[PDB]
């Protein structure tokens, strides 16, 4: 026996009936914008889990945990159960634990001076675009893909999204707010104001986030707001009449500094795969309805490695899930399962 | 001891060698490096502020710093260029007074403590900042980039200058600009909606920030992340109306905001705050631009009074730095002021 807290917790999928759900071992992870997350143990399963505890206010819309219990996918943290505590009142989602972020794993081998192996971009970015191409197929925009919100278990080389704190659903016609992402990984059309903008902005922060496993730092660190918009220019380059006019119309006589965009073979670093490269080039668009969709994106020759019946994990395992895609998954253009889902992996 | 080739920022236009010696960094940021060095000439203490410039874009800081003559803001004694590693970029070497400590640097030391900041410096350091916005403002510029780390003052003397003026720039009638541009805590919220009309009206609503968190003991407004800044905002303002909205951005004209009722300003802050002070930030921290007072409107107001009074000394028993010494320039904003801000006391 050690210290067993016990609450009453509803599901998260089903419907609102609670059970008794008892755990222990309760230790702190972290602390910030999203709250507060502990790792502790479900004394019933045995099973490591992490409480993600929000201090919440009634007055305002706070949709995180109707979204949570909204989806179900095995590149996303799942929700197990959530409850509610004591000064004023505090939701609990009781989630997947998982060992490590992307974050950290790359912040290791920055410090160590170490290039990622490749193999495990390509699994981690591919998952990610997985996670994308779910929510967004219920147009769902999550609104802060960073390193950060990247959860990895190493081993298993399984990626899960997490962090649905900004999340929301993005309605044709609707405005929102544009001060949203983290700052190196917001899109160009939310540093200019832009209400009009779509779902991808997330491919906007993959494309920064694959950039970022290939240089080992990050491609835009705005020292300030306004060093942000100068530091994408000096590589995208200045844009065109209908690239400002496509992110916000408001800027179409600003007048911008002249420069002439880097191109992508040299921001890289000289061994870099063409396919990494030219994803990254399709990612990172100033108009974003140029900017390949979540599916287009798994589907990119950057992946083709990974529907090779041949492949493993560096470590000798098996690579995760990568293929069971539902109907959902596939609505943005279904017939692109044909390269999704490789023969071997078929049914 | 090292000895480079500069020019005296006011005049002339000329190169000079100038010898300075026992440099050593106090710290850097999106300012660059500032380091103290002493002039091997006259003996003085002296800060040498370097940045790294692209020659591609519009950087003028320097001639802003050169138009600039005020008590209240960094004198520029000399200016000088190092050359950059690559071909497109250069040092530029800002050489000023060296004041002693920041705002920043003791409000954090009166908060550690568990405190406020005696009243007559809040007084003191509110009207000087106050006076060298309207000094600016005057010549159209913006600084744009208002927080107390950027705020310099003398303890013994309590004489506070304005300084990096590396994002001031003059707004001018009917021009757009980039909405994306204070630091967070002090941004203006039409700033945060993606205005590119705002007007000098931002500078004022962050040294309103500065106000507030001088008698709260810590910052007003401080954002986890983007999104909940214009919550901790509504938090405080309650929910714009329309009109507001209007005034702020048409575009969240439509936008489903939550209804919040303000909470009452000496609700607000601590029981035995001035009431002088509390009427004073319900005047800069309005939504609306043009409802926030100017920076010599504000100078002249209750609030202030005490300094006006002939009997007011320093509470280290010395005599207060100049306060009325206005200029033609500084009072164009509303020449009759002067009857207020000059008392009988001075003439
Ligand atoms: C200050 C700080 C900020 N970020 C972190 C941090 C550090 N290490 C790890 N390791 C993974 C631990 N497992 C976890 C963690 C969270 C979830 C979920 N939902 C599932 N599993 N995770 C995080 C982390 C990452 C995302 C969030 Cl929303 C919160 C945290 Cl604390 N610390
Ligand atoms: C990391 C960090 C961030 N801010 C600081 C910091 C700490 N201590 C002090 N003390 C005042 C020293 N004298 C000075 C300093 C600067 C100038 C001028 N222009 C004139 N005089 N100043 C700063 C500071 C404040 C504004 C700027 Cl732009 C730069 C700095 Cl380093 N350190
Ligand atoms: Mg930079
Ligand atoms: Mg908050």
């Amino acid at each position: 026996g050690s210290k067993v807290t016990t609450v009453v917790a509803t599901p998260g999928q089903g419907p609102d009936r609670p059970q008794e759900v008892s755990y222990t071992d309760t230790k702190v992870i972290g602390n910030g914008s999203f709250g507060v997350v502990y790792q502790a143990k479900l004394c019933d399963s045995g099973e490591l889990v992490a409480i993600k505890k929000v201090l919440q206010d009634k007055r305002f819309k706070n949709r995180e945990l109707q979204i949570m219990r909204k989806l179900d996918h095995c590149n996303i943290v799942r929700l197990r159960y959530f409850f509610y505590s004591s000064d004023e009142v505090y939701l609990n989602l009781v989630l997947d634990y998982v060992p490590e972020t992307v974050y950290r794993v790359a912040r290791h081998y920055s410090r160590a001076k170490q290039t990622l192996p490749v193999i495990y971009v390509k699994l981690y970015m591919y998952q990610l675009f997985r996670s994308l191409a779910y929510i967004h197929s219920f147009g769902i925009c999550h609104r802060d893909i960073k390193p950060q919100n990247l959860l990895l278990d190493p081993d298993t080389a399984v990626l899960k999204l997490c962090d649905f704190g900004s999340a929301k659903q993005l309605v044709r016609g609707e405005p929102n707010v544009s001060y949203i992402c983290s700052r190196y990984y917001r899109a160009p059309e939310l540093i200019f104001g832009a209400t009009d903008y779509t779902s991808s902005i997330d491919v906007w922060s993959a494309g920064c986030v694959l950039a970022e496993l290939l240089l080992g730092q990050p491609i835009f660190p705005g020292d300030s707001g306004v060093d942000q918009l100068v530091e994408i220019i000096k590589v995208l380059g200045t844009p065109t009449r209908e690239q400002i006019r496509e992110m916000n119309p408001n800027y179409t006589e600003f007048k911008f500094p002249q420069i002439k965009a880097h191109p992508w073979t040299k921001v890289f670093r000289p061994r870099t795969p063409p396919e990494a490269i030219a994803l990254c080039s399709r990612l990172l668009e100033y108009t974003p309805t140029a900017r390949l969709t979540p599916l287009e994106a798994c589907a990119h020759s950057f992946f083709d490695e990974l529907r090779d019946p041949n492949v493993k994990l560096p470590n000798g395992r098996d690579t995760p899930a990568l293929f069971n895609f539902t109907t959902q998954e596939l609505s943005s253009n279904p017939p692109l399962a044909t390269i999704l889902i490789p023969p071997h992996a078929r049914i």
